[PDB]
């Protein structure tokens, strides 16, 4: 099942879409500068691009870490990003009441992994009618994602993306089960599956070289998109991902 | 570090405290009946007791599933439990705005494991000044429980209970690391550690397994045991707790080495 | 099901048996000195005791690390331990051909975890008719132990002990699933289950306090025995204090009927 | 570091080598038939090929289950495979004393994962001087493979292949850490790394899974693949080769 996000087609058989940006919105000027860099590199390679940022991030590592500019200013910034670059945007929500006003502006709304069982939030997100990115908890098996999907369906929204972020592996560490992508596709109606490589590595060319190996591995399994918190470095990385993706997506799925 | 909860002393070298009750509040009369049974059993065995229940099941598998009586009716039921039996109570909270009204009534407020990184909820819980029960996420190592403790300390509340509920073990299965209790004591300032045996087992009769697991955890010298009955059958409660108390008494009588 | 090992009754409802000793037999006099300490302490507390050591340690951290005294001298040392102290002994075997000579001398023979799928070894061990200790691999689930037991049964030997040593938990780390003991009892005909606390902790960074916590926890589930190693591994002088606490818990647990 | 195996170059920046065959040797004719199919498919796709089989099933569910032809008959069959097809072969050894006679015939000898810490077997294997395939235990971290390599080096053999077979993931299940390949390269002197897809999946249709997993691992840039595996082998290898050729043509970053 494909999802149209303005002029982008997101689907496990379509050219991969990059989801990237910055962690938390600080100002219009800094957001535009970072967005402009992603836009320039992705335009140069022809890769569809969706800008990601939080306006109020509720799960930072310290209680006094800046959570972002907040809803009202955050949405003004997203409006300007959309107007300037003509791209879709994605942000996370954690309060039911925030879902509607965010969905006026942001093309995709993201359900944080740890909140993915929270019924009130799921319902409020579903009822926006927007495209939703469901972050897969590290403690949920891929065959259980169908249960979250079911709750969105009961609440009237099928425009759902499944986002892999790794699985708990002993203490501290995460492993990405490359078989889980296929299990999600088979059990969840071939909804678009995207790969959050950055979180999948947080517990581990150094880190750059790891992120490349892990991203290539995941994309080899035929995915709708790649998701980062992460210059000539981005360009070189995307060149390699686009090469693999083009090869994979050009071949028919097996008989 | 011990914590006083009314007349109860909760601590890792004190007689164990039972946090027991039910999954979700459904009605006044059924709650009072179940609570009466826990009270009469615990009082005769001389085990300190705190009644547990949720007023809302916030994360059920269907949007149409029964969720419980809800906050307003739930707090009325807890007020009646306290007035009738004179015991402390514990319940979980899922949103910041609920923390102040719940804390006015409920002696211990609980941080659900999946929500333990939500800064807004940690701050709202901390600011109540109530005793807080921190459910340890299944995906968090025992040496990282200190990170959750740190956040509560930064928000000005040190009356914290660390509650084991198992660790993720492959897909859809949990294992309880009996060594993690010690790690949590050593790295979190010897705050009271309790063991949620019920949720530790949910992924795998079960009566015999609950007893074996509970006895194993309590062997490591813990402040308390956390469990649910309807979950153990309610009539086996007395026999179960006779065994747990026999082991706790023995362990607690041996000098720490 | 109980197993008699000379005058010792080994079983999940009997007073726990200590299997203890050393990693590798390296000398006569030092072995006897270590054994003498375990004997003195276990006699003092009334705990049944079986002396454990390897005569050939197959899994050394370097290839030229001393393997141990080898089969022929190793068996002589075991004979001396038996003659001097009057206790049973346990050792591991690695090859079919070693099963008969080791079984003539040793009261229990042990199937190393990594070798537990080797059919030739399982048959040769079974055919000795000796009591066998089966080490549970860290990568085998407790419900799979029955398949090793089945093979011993097909080969005509039911005098089997099942020995927990932990389960793989992420990379280079072990957890002991306290529920596995019960799964093994239920699926393997209530054969004696013992706990190797030493090898269950090898991947953890003191260590004395960990060994005690882990040992108590396991013994709380009602087990036939505890399996450990010391060095002159627990320090050998702390043995009495450790065993006092284990015996206290075991006596309490064992004195209460199983809860139906 | 590359390893020459007759005319094949095995290395993490070389075209991938397929190691494939059957579980256990049962008879000459059935072995030749299976080998012929692999040879025909790999030749027409231009993929270097090493035939794999066990002469002994050391590891069965009944004491009365079939064990395979055994060492002496097994080595006769391997000699015939080599003579007929002119390809290298690989087999596993489980006891020190088998290492020299097996190594006289088989180009690559394989150290079973469960036996990888058995010092006597490591030394006996090393002393043959043959190419050795070291199966990574499902319980060992990739950064610990360097300690096995060190033992083979101390024993005088550096012609070592590291082989991924998955990692224990709770009870009765395996997961493959796609980051472990890189860790093994970085810490073990860029010895060839190959991927045993078959044994990585044994605890998990299945054909589609094997393809996804094989594509994912080969994306990390590897020397070779194990595939025990309508024309399924051919269809699978076509896709693997396309991805391998692409990956191997990109400069290392
Ligand atoms: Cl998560
Ligand atoms: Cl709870
Ligand atoms: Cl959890
Ligand atoms: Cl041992
Ligand atoms: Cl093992
Ligand atoms: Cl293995
Ligand atoms: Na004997």
């Amino acid at each position: 099942m494909d999802i149209k996000i303005n002029d982008i087609t997101l689907g496990n058989n379509s050219p991969f879409v990059l989801f990237g940006g910055i962690n938390v919105l600080e100002s219009l000027d800094s957001t535009l500068q970072t967005c402009a860099h992603y836009v320039e590199v992705t335009r140069k390679l022809g890769i569809p691009y969706i800008f990601k940022a939080s306006f109020d991030k509720a799960n930072r590592s310290s209680i006094h870490s800046y959570r972002g500019v907040g809803l009202e200013e955050g949405l003004k910034i997203f409006e300007k990003v959309k107007a300037e670059f003509g791209i879709p945007v994605i942000t996370d929500v954690h309060e039911p009441h925030q879902c509607q006003p965010v969905a006026e502006v942001c093309d995709v709304i993201q359900l944080p992994a740890r909140l993915a069982a929270q019924t009130d939030l799921v319902v409020a997100m579903a009822k926006t009618g927007n495209v939703v990115n469901i972050k897969k908890p590290q403690f949920l098996s891929p065959s259980q994602m169908k249960n979250i999907v079911e709750k969105f369906h009961e609440a009237g929204n099928g425009k759902l993306i499944l986002c892999e972020r790794g699985s708990s592996f002993g203490y501290d560490n995460l492993v990405v089960d490359m078989l889980g992508f296929g299990v999600m596709k088979q059990t969840c109606g071939n909804l678009p599956v995207i790969f959050d490589v950055t979180h999948s590595l947080q517990t581990r060319g150094g880190r750059r070289a790891q992120a490349l190996d892990l991203a290539l591995a995941g994309m080899a399994t035929r995915l709708a998109g790649l998701f980062l918190e992460s210059l000539h470095l981005l360009e070189d990385f995307l060149i390699r991902i686009k090469a693999l993706d083009d090869l994979i997506k050009s071949q028919p799925i097996l008989t």
